[PDB]
C-alpha cells in the first residue's frame, strides 16, 4: 500500500496473508477469510504455483515477522480458479481456496460479508484497500498490514483513463485524482472493505493498475458482487 498507515492488531481481521513455500518460504498475496473452510483470492496469484501443497494461509498476523518456524497455519486442499481467468487485465480475477480445516473465529480472525442480495445500488463512500504490499515500485514486502481510505470512480472514468483495456461491469475501479495511495506490489488477492451501516463488505479483490498511485490511473479490482452467485456455486 502506498501512502498507508499502519494497522493495529483485531483491526482487519478477515485479512489474511498467504504464503508459497517453493522455492522458499515468502508472502505471495493478501486474501479475505469468507467463510469458516474459505479464502477469497486474487486469479493472477497462483501463476508460478504447482500444486496448493507449497501453499500455507497465515490468519491472525498483523506484522510478517511474527511467522515462525512454529507459527500454525492453515493448509490448502484446494484452488478454485474462475474458468475464464487468462490474465489479470482482462478479468475474472478471482479464486477461492478451500482450507484443509475449519477457522474458528476470533478477535483477531473474521468472517468478512459479501456485498449483500438488495445493495446492488448501494454507493460504497468509506473503502479501504490493505496489504502487506511495497511502499512504491521498486521497494519490498512490509512488515506491518498497512491500511489505506480510497474512493471508488466510476467505470467510465476508469475507461478514459484505460483506453487499451476493456473496463467491464465485473471491475471496480478506486483512487484518487491526484494519486498518492493506491494498493503496489504484495497487495493483490487482498480486500477492498467497504463500511455499509456499520457493516464491513467485500467490495472488491486488488487485481492490477497501471503503476502504483499515480495521478489519473485508478486501481482495477476484481467487483465482488458480480460473482456472488459464482461463489456460493462453489462455496455450497
Ligand atoms: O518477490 C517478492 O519480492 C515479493 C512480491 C510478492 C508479490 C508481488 N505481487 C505482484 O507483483 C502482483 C502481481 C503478481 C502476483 C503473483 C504472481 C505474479 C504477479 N501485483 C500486485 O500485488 C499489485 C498490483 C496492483 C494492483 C492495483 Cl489495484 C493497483 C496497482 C498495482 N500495481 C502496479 N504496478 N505494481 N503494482 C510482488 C512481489
Amino acid at each position: 500500500i502506498v501512502g498507508g498507515t499502519a494497522s493495529v492488531r483485531g483491526e482487519w481481521p478477515w485479512q489474511v496473508t498467504l504464503h508459497t513455500t517453493s522455492p522458499t518460504q515468502r508472502h505471495l498475496c493478501g486474501g479475505s477469510i469468507i467463510g469458516n473452510q474459505w479464502i477469497l483470492t486474487a486469479a493472477h496469484c497462483f501463476y508460478g504455483v504447482e500444486s496448493p501443497k507449497i501453499l500455507r494461509v497465515y490468519s491472525g498476523i498483523l506484522n510478517q515477522s511474527e511467522i515462525k518456524e512454529d507459527t500454525s497455519f492453515f493448509g490448502v486442499q484446494e484452488i478454485i480458479i474462475h474458468d475464464q481467468y487468462k490474465m489479470a487485465e482482462s478479468g475474472y480475477d478471482i479464486a477461492l481456496l478451500k482450507l484443509e480445516t475449519t477457522v474458528n473465529y476470533t478477535d483477531s480472525q473474521r468472517p468478512i460479508s459479501l456485498p449483500s442480495k438488495g445493495d446492488r445500488n448501494v454507493i460504497y463512500t468509506d473503502c479501504w484497500v490493505t496489504g502487506w504490499g511495497y511502499r512504491k515500485l521498486r521497494d519490498k514486502i512490509q512488515n506491518t498490514l498497512q491500511k489505506a481510505k480510497i474512493p471508488l470512480v466510476t467505470n467510465e472514468e476508469c475507461q478514459k483513463r484505460y483506453r487499451g483495456h476493456k473496463i467491464t461491469h465485473k471491475m471496480i475501479c478506486a483512487g484518487y485524482r491526484e494519486g498518492g495511495k493506491d494498493a503496489c506490489k504484495g497487495d493483490s488477492g487482498g480486500p477492498l472493505s467497504c463500511k455499509h451501516n456499520e457493516v464491513w463488505h467485500l467490495v472488491g479483490i486488488t487485481s492490477w493498475g497501471e503503476g502504483c498511485a499515480q495521478r489519473e490511473r485508478p486501481g482495477v479490482y476484481t467487483n465482488v458482487v458480480e460473482y456472488v452467485d459464482w461463489i456460493l456455486e462453489k462455496t455450497q
